[PDB]
């Protein structure tokens, strides 16, 4: 027996393993970006409508969440499979696979690219949180494929970054506390309240990305909709948490390498 | 092709993606420890009387009774719950199950709080990664399948633990100035103070489970025989280039908070 190719595309739900590179580092004129993977662009300012986050998903007109972090690869290095249990049943790949009508919209430094992607397939998962109307803390994905080849400028802006919620702070020292996420704001060295976005190596057309976001929102596993997070701050998390959608610590790190392997599972419609 | 169940072992380098439970979460007596996933135990003090060798940190991987290894966190699974597989490039060489693979004669130390579990685990297979920092050995992340031999329930405990984290300057918690290039590790304590963190353990694994030990920092390895340096300490460092890794650990080991189980996906060089 030799080795079996990747061939199809993946029929259900599925899998995708792959080296997936983080859109942009953070950074400051002059210095390369290195260990800064999970600076979330945050403008209030507003130029569809668009959300407070680089990325705006979209059913025509209407918000149905929102992109703060975005990792992407091409589709010939990922694997792609369905089980049927822990039976393989599948060994497919992301050549031809269908898209839904939810798009994706890019608000780069001084424009806005809608339709750069439209939304394939999604998953999420909530972890509670102490607040009553509020929604809890959830992280949601997409899964996308890029329309249109755009090329991102570089920019300073406010950015937030997950962290542990640290007090009496020394860089040798802190007092953690035992049951927080904290969001904060990154700034560069320099000042200016803001952070480079020092974009790498970007999507074209035919490209995947996965998008997410992080903190208080809605979303609705059936539809791939729901509602983007407004903005971020701490929060106490009164139980544990065995996740099982592969983007937590991805999502929640403060440094990390650009790129890495992560292996995602997703829903169709 | 109808559906493949998982057979036999892995031949070659593989891969095993499942679900991946923190050993222990970082905490205070009386108080559920549910977000702090890298507090790694550091013990400077020898156990003595030992009986061998023993690293900085909550793990040692020995052989010949010499330390050749270190581990400072770890992740365990059931091998009922993991996929793995082998690869040819991209296509599918195995769809494989975990069930009567072999061992190396490696083993793993595990230092509780008053006790160290000798021969605990045994290691399957391993792999590594580097990362230049601007500097001595280098920056390395190195990590090795265990499989565990016996159940060795351990006791919750207050002790100095290190996490990674940004190098933040000019900080309060709404706002601070974090170094371009840096990757930190500092003392995390517990809001009751005393510079110690409790080990709040989880379930234990027991004999069969699997397990992934892991060490980041400075060492030397040798990918064909699984043995290298143990880390001797942490500190802060410059990583002036970037990084686009593979071994599928590296936010696993960096960051700062998190849910105590998560899927991870990893690959090991199979001896």
């Amino acid at each position: 027996m030799g080795p079996i190719p990747p061939t199809g595309v993946p029929v259900g739900d599925f899998f995708v393993c792959g080296r997936m590179t983080t859109l942009h580092m953070g950074g400051q004129s002059g210095i390369q970006a290195t260990t800064l993977v999970n600076g979330m662009i945050y403008r209030t300012d507003h130029p569809s409508p668009v959300s407070n986050w680089e990325f705006t998903v979209l059913e025509n007109n209407t918000i149905v969440g929102a992109g703060m972090g975005c990792v992407w690869f091409q589709k010939s290095e990922a694997l792609v499979w369905t089980l049927d249990g822990q039976k393989l049943s599948g060994w497919n790949t992301l050549d031809g696979v269908g898209t839904t009508q939810l798009t994706v919209a890019w608000r780069q430094h001084n424009r806005t690219i809608y339709g750069w992607a439209n939304v394939v397939a999604w998953n999420s998962e909530e972890w509670h949180t102490n607040a009553p109307h509020q929604p809890i803390l959830r992280l949601t994905y997409w899964l996308v494929k890029i329309n249109v080849l755009s090329e991102p400028e570089d920019f300073d802006v406010v950015q937030k970054s997950p962290l542990a919620y640290l007090e009496d702070y020394t860089t040798a020292q802190s007092k953690s506390a035992i049951q927080k996420l904290n969001f904060q704001t990154f700034q560069k060295p320099e000042g200016g309240g803001t952070l480079r976005a020092q974009y790498s190596t970007t999507p074209r057309q035919g490209d995947f990305a996965v998008i997410w976001q992080i903190g208080r929102h809605n979303f609705d596993m059936s539809t791939g909709k729901g509602t983007p997070v407004e903005s971020l701050s701490d929060y106490v998390m009164p139980q544990q948490k065995d996740a099982h959608i592969g983007m937590w610590y991805r999502a929640l790190t403060s440094v990390g390498p650009r790129t890495d392997v992560l292996t995602l599972h997703f829903h169709l419609p």
